[PDB]
């Protein structure tokens, strides 16, 4: 059991490292200095645009960017055991009711208190100049960055990130879900990874497990902000979505 759990874990941080270019791991290295162009300004992002209405502009290029994460999302999942051999219709509400707060998830790995990366790791554009950014632009990515700030603090690597990502994915309390229980079984198995992962990988956070527990339900309210958000401002995949977490 606990061998397979291991096993489990080693497959899926494998097929993390396939299906996502900028691991966390990369992430860091590049924003600790161990080069991305920053923008900081209007001046800056003109300069940017060059060398890799301007609310609009951002705005809608992000969308863009996050109909390319839910390919890269979809790719991991299928990759999960079990996952293909749920029935289809499943499988695409596990993805449709968890894609943003994967996405959600894995752009932590990109910010830090000052900006987010940005274009696998060819920009940085700081938290205060999207502030900047007109109303109602402005308060866009200000509660990710908030949710970030936090969840790094719980100092997760590559290998625990990509059996969270896992669980959140293998939802079985997702409306409209066919088969409950097959899904509750994965679920359960990849919870028991986690909590042997997270055993073995911070032998002085004792109750990480916990907190992260905790902040899967927490990421359901930043999505649930999000789309309320976006009812007040489109990519025709993505009003999909939110037809449905509205
Ligand atoms: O291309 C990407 O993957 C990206 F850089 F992440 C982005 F999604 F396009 C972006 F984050 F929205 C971006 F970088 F901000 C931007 F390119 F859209 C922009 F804002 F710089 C511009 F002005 F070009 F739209
Ligand atoms: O680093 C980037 O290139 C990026 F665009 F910021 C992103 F990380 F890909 C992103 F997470 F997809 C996003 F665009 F920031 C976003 F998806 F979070 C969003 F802000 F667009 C959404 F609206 F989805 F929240
Ligand atoms: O609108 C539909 O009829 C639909 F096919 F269900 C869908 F909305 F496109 C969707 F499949 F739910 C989806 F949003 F596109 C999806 F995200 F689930 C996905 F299947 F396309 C992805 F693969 F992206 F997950």
């Amino acid at each position: 059991e606990s061998a397979d759990l291991r096993a489990l874990a080693k497959h899926l941080y494998d097929s993390y490292i396939k299906s996502f270019p900028l691991t966390k791991a990369k992430a860091r290295a590049i924003l600790t200095g161990k080069s991305p162009f920053v923008i900081y300004d209007m001046n800056s992002l003109m300069m940017g645009e060059d060398k890799i209405e301007v609310a609009i502009r951002i705005f809608q290029g992000c969308q863009f960017r996050s109909v390319e994460a839910v390919q890269e999302i979809t790719e991991y999942a299928k990759s999960i055991p079990g996952f293909v051999n749920l029935d289809l219709n499943d499988q695409v509400t596990l993805l449709k009711y968890g894609v943003h707060e994967i996405i959600y998830t894995m752009l932590a790995s990109l910010m830090n208190k000052d900006g987010v990366l940005i274009s696998e790791g060819q920009g940085f554009m700081t938290r205060e100049f999207l502030k900047s950014l007109r109303k109602p632009f402005g308060d866009f990515m200000e509660p990710k960055f908030e949710f970030a700030v936090k969840f790094n603090a719980l100092e997760l690597d590559d290998s625990d990130l990509a059996i969270f990502i896992a669980v959140i994915i293998l939802s079985g309390d997702r409306p409209g879900l066919l088969n409950v229980k097959p899904i509750e079984d994965i679920q359960d198995n990849l919870l028991q990874a986690l909590e042997l992962q997270l055993k073995l990988n911070h032998p002085e956070s004792s109750q990480l497990f916990a907190k992260l527990l905790q902040k899967m339900t927490d990421l359901r309210q930043i999505v649930t902000e999000h789309v309320q958000l976006l009812q007040v401002i489109l990519h025709p995949l993505l009003q999909e979505i939110y037809k449905d977490l509205y």
